């Protein structure tokens, strides 16, 4: 069976896609965090695995395991690291799973990786991991391995279909934990894993132009989302869920054109 | 849904049961690895986490995402650490990660925790990450958090099951990689993942009593497993299955009494 | 003489003001890095230094020697760290810092801090290094540290003030690398070290929706900027200046109010 | 006087047998833990040095100075790191030691080190240190650096000599924690250090197929062993010691054959 | 503005003076540290930065932002690290930020460093710092960048200026913390920074030849000095300065020759 | 027998002595280092191993098995780390190591720990590790740790006694690598291991006010040393040994005055 999912593949038949020349290797990045009262907790890790699948579908690459847990929730992006449920690592803890993962993959022959982070906290970690690794690279003498990282969320840039999203006016990425953008990608893949009709609605969340610590838990809506998700719908996440698809889709097109 | 996998619970499902008391904790702990011809390498993942789910579900425990990824493999246990596809961590990368996880799980109210092994490569960095959680657990003033650890394999013990297994004589968990003991147990929970029909048979692995490296590939069996998986058959992983299952979810019930 | 600078004071001057209760320290964190061909490369040191210094002349508070060096600079944010003159650290080198000195202003007694980034691709870093002192502390029982952090250019919310800045729409901080934002602020504060007539107008940086490493020299604008300065004023940088010192110490007082 | 270990030469003494070519070092590691009422501490350091000694002094190669301490003790296989006397590291601490030493080594220009093992415990630290370590030398432009690891007990394979040395049936390696073996061995070589009048029989240690942390002391035989040692006698250390030193003289010659 | 700090000029300017070959660059390490009821606390870093500018104005080098934070201060050479204001940096932070900031003047193309100490402590972590990272760029190739390292202070050696110095017989560099040399030298320095009425003269601090932990305050001098700087004078501080600038300049010009 | 060496012991009897009350532990921490052509490597671990011996005999402390590896050799002061037979650790590895066997000591019970340095890089390393393993301990509750550090040359401070050891004048501490104290002690206690013979002669060693990396080899006398030890006699060695022995034993009771 034709998976996209190197974990389901043999050594052999991985060994054979790698030398075939210009393999493409995706890693999904996310998080095992608390999302409401309405969506289970796999969310970020779900999200950006679909999204890898799909796209390797479409062009032929192969998808890594997805790291299942990422940094540290933060208050203005996920609700804060005090609530239960959410699991994270440490900043070095993942910058060095990015890190190790690379070194392998170079191991294995692979020279084109693209990380998808489905967890806003993640970035700069990831960026790490890979700086990291590929100054290693460079020590063993390998010059040709190149990353693309993105955050899925970030391809759905088009005005008009983030006016079809959002009737009401964009209100962020920031705030859109748990909201309509999670929750109704969610519809559309995995519907038993959400139920509209738990979803605290409160005003989008609000906060001023710095930070506490330790996290003051008042300051995050009760629920744990930073906005509502009542307007989600599984249409909205069918329309995401082909922007994404297609426009990463090309993006890899563009950075690993086929040699 | 009654999902057993704490990640497809919401927050408030998840801070409940953690709330009631005495809830348990299951973490399986697994690897990307060559697994031979006839099968994928997800299996050290698929496994612990398919025996964590119904030993899970037969005592009312949660299981967390599943490490994805082990500790390197070696020649005499993994085949070694020069194949394609199988992608390593560093030891500090996982002990740090099962650190983390226990540091979390304990913020959450959580004390009681199963890891379950299903990488051999696994152990000694799984115990070395228990021992500093617990360390820094000691430090912000818990005591009441305790840890089984376990590699399920090891619960298939009598003599009897072992004979009925292995009509030959048992050779040892040691070359069980990629052999009976796995293939069997995927046989009859992942079929589609298994092809008997490219099982290169070939005689048990042998080795000197000690180890070389860098690692010498010669001296591991070309298919990439320890011994050979040809006698593999679904009936022994139900089996396998059973045993494990209910050997697990005793000992479980022994350590973790209800309170 | 009255310095609001912790360097310039003697041990029992800040003793006695640490014993006095309530007293709030400030950290400026910052980056050695390239700053176009028209402005020096310790903006981002000397920017969150002097709004410290204001700040805590109008609050009582005292200045820390600022973090000069900061973590590598990013394309998207600050032209990338492949450009000479910039000097950068690794990410555990930035979060030990941060840690090290909390740890130590907790020995000294203190309770209350401020982090001012001024350097974009800090913030995470601080934000590691915050949580892991925290950690420390309750591991010690200090549980009542607070810290607040904020990246002074945040402050500047008010739409009339993004307007009187930016007669022409605002583009947004990710591209305020060497721009009218800074080489203002700059032009009031230290005009020596700005010369209007080198900026390289060119039109503010655009990027896909991903990152690509190795960084592309190519996708960075030839002068190191993001966006061009050349309608920098000093009126602006004024009217920045006031809106942050005001802002932060309004804030300060929120979060730090005197006991 | 042609010591056989690399502290008692002067530099110009080894400096001069590196440069005469395939010059073969041994580096003992071992563990300072509790052995029973009836030993001292530092056996599983002792041990590997005789053997390493006698090796040496057979295919004239050096033998290092031995790593005293060794990675914290486990419960099934030395007790339990509970007790008093055993004094352990942390595996990073283990790891890094054996990294530093092979860097070195490689420095000196040495490229054949045989690691012997006395500790049950060490054994994936040191595999991890020689990893890292091999890895930095590739990043040097060495490729020609080769390792043997092994534990001197596993050299007694012959059922015969096992016969001999268990007419009992032979329990394994597991429990062999002050036992019989080590007991043995350590009556040939350093009787003072054992008193056979102190040795608390008792049945070989039996455990479920699972660990506990924290360590519960109530599974570890008080008097700290695994297993008894009263039927150990100096002559069935004497045919240990043999049987390793001879097998191992011949594992070095056929990995490490003259040039 | 020919100004002599990296951090005032352009990226440009400064890749300019680098490609010109054979440039040097100086890098101030300091600390933040209690000198007493008549001193400031950033000495360690001010004193070292302007002897930097000196001689870097006398051979046209360019000095870096100092390092603000050093190691933990020591009993015998700082008084001790229980003093409040004094914030001191782990070990593993300050050779990691003196390893960062050598790797990245190398990525600039830079060969040539001067490491200019202010803070007694700093010594060995500095050097394993430069260790580090000589290490690491001989695995990128690069085997051309040389290092020299000292303490401005040990420039101070012709018997006629020490007896003129200290015209009561030398005491040491040891005791020599807030005494008369730095006082002296900060008071033709910054003499704003000091102010000579407030210094608490007692006899030279003296101790056994061991050293205790926890640090004992009761064995350092109450105002934090280990000698008193009473007869210090800016007179002395001119000396000092111009055998430090002219001597480290000559140095400079030994190990660094123009090509 | 009573040995002083707690490998030598049981772990019963090492359980008595520490609850016996303020039982006194003793780390001998040297280096595997070229001491010319005359000496051989283990020299700084010998040499403090035997004075620990004889001062534990006299006051009845324990003495635990010794640090075999040290810092990286210096230029000025042990003739640098480009020497073959030198085999130093890195800094981190060291200060771990201490690190470890102070948190077990203090699991064992024992709260009185004296290092007994012999190689002069090791120490700002073993200051770190003593500072981590009692940040460590209050974390842990444990305030009443005490240790004592020292280097045991540094009890040679008698003029007389000086002057009697070096009829010449002192040259100082700096340069007593391989020179008369070492090769001296080393004649009174393992002359099998010293060959005055092979003493290459030669002017103390000599350097400018600052060091250079990578070290330059030209700039260390050849035969490793840098002072000659031809004047070097067994006498010299006896009072040295007294001498140390017995200033030790006393500072011993005055910072731990039995209870
Ligand atoms: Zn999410
Ligand atoms: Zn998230
Ligand atoms: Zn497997
Ligand atoms: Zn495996
Ligand atoms: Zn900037
Ligand atoms: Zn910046
Ligand atoms: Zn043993
Ligand atoms: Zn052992
Ligand atoms: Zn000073
Ligand atoms: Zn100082
Ligand atoms: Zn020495
Ligand atoms: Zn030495």
């Amino acid at each position: 069976s034709k998976s996209v999912f190197v974990g389901e593949l043999t050594w052999k038949e991985y060994e054979a896609r790698v030398a075939a020349g210009d393999c493409v290797l995706m890693l999904p990045v996310g998080a095992l965090e608390q999302h409401g009262h309405h969506m289970c907790m796999n969310v970020d890790v779900l999200l950006p695995t679909a999204v890898c699948q799909r796209v390797a579908e479409r062009i032929g690459a192969l998808v890594l395991p997805g790291l299942q847990y990422g940094y540290k929730s933060q208050q203005k992006s996920g609700g804060g690291n005090h609530f239960p449920g959410t699991t994270s690592l440490d900043g070095a803890t993942l910058t060095g799973t990015v890190q190790d993962i690379i070194r392998e993959l170079a191991r294995h022959g692979v020279r084109r990786l693209v990380l998808m982070n489905g967890h806003y906290e993640n970035s700069m970690f990831i960026v790490e991991g890979i700086d990291l690794a590929l100054r290693e690279l460079r020590y063993a003498g390998i010059h040709d391995f190149k990353v693309v990282v993105l955050s899925y969320w970030d391809f759905v840039k088009d005005p008009a279909v983030i006016q079809r999203l959002y009737p009401e006016g964009f209100l962020g990425w920031d705030i859109e934990h748990g909201g309509v953008f999670e929750t109704s990608l969610m519809l559309a893949l995995y519907p038993d894993l959400v139920d509209l009709e738990r979803v605290v609605d409160h005003p989008p969340a609000t906060f001023p132009p710095y930070d506490v610590f330790p996290v003051d838990p008042a300051r995050t809506p009760a629920p744990g989302t930073l906005s509502s998700a009542k307007t989600a719908s599984r249409e909205k996440g069918e329309l995401i869920l082909e922007v994404c698809v297609q426009g990463i889709a090309d993006a890899i097109g563009q950075e690993f054109p086929p040699t």
